[PDB]
Order: structure tokens, then sequence, then C-alpha cells
């Protein structure tokens, strides 16, 4: 239900997705969640992910978070996109 949703990332998020191969302007949340997982392991920011002094921090507005807290994560991802009507 929620992962199927189609979204349109804001610039700061598009930049992040593109740095890992993304190349579209619209995405299902499943894809977004996945590309973020990719970014996290490639830049080696990580259950605790440290995002200060990194683009992901500008995206989430926090210096760190736990990968177990999905609802919180979703909320931080959501501020950086708009849903596709
Ligand atoms: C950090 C690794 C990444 C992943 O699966 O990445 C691969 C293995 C798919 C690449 N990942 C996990 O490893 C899981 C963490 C956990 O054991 O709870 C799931 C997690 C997640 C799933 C669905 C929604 C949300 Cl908000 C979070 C998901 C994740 C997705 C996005 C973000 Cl920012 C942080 C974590």
């Amino acid at each position: 239900s929620e992962q199927e949703t189609l979204v349109r990332p804001k610039p700061l998020l598009l930049k992040l997705l593109k740095s890992v191969g993304a190349q579209k302007d619209t995405y299902t949340m499943k894809e977004v969640l996945f590309y973020l997982g990719q970014y996290i392991m490639t830049k080696r920011l990580y259950h605790i992910v440290y995002c200060s002094n990194d683009l992901l921090g500008d995206l989430f507005g926090v210096p760190s978070f736990s990968v177990k807290e999905h609802r919180k994560i979703y909320t931080m991802i959501y501020r950086n996109l708009v849903v596709v009507n």
C-alpha cells in the first residue's frame, strides 16, 4: 500500500537518488527506499546511521537515526518529496 505510492522527489532528494544511478523524475516509494539503502551502504554511513556532514543529513534534518525506526524514517523522507496526483 505505502510502498506502491508514486512520488516526485524535491531537488535535494533527486540529487541523492541520481548519485546512485537513479535517472527518473518520478518513483514508487519502494524504489526510493531502496536507493537510500544503497546510498547508506556505499558512503558507509552505517542499526545506527550517521548522517552529519553528509547530504543525507541535509535531507533528514538530524545527525543520526536508526534503520529500525521506519515510521520516523518515512516522515523524514516525506518532507523531501510530493506525491504524484
Ligand atoms: C539501511 C539498509 C536498508 C535496506 O533494506 O537496503 C537494501 C538491503 C534493500 C539495499 N534497510 C534495511 O536494511 C532494513 C532495516 C531494518 O532491519 O529494519 C529495512 C529498512 C526499511 C524498510 C522499509 C521502510 C523503511 Cl522506512 C526502512 C531499509 C532502509 C531503507 C531506507 C532508509 Cl533511509 C533506511 C533503511
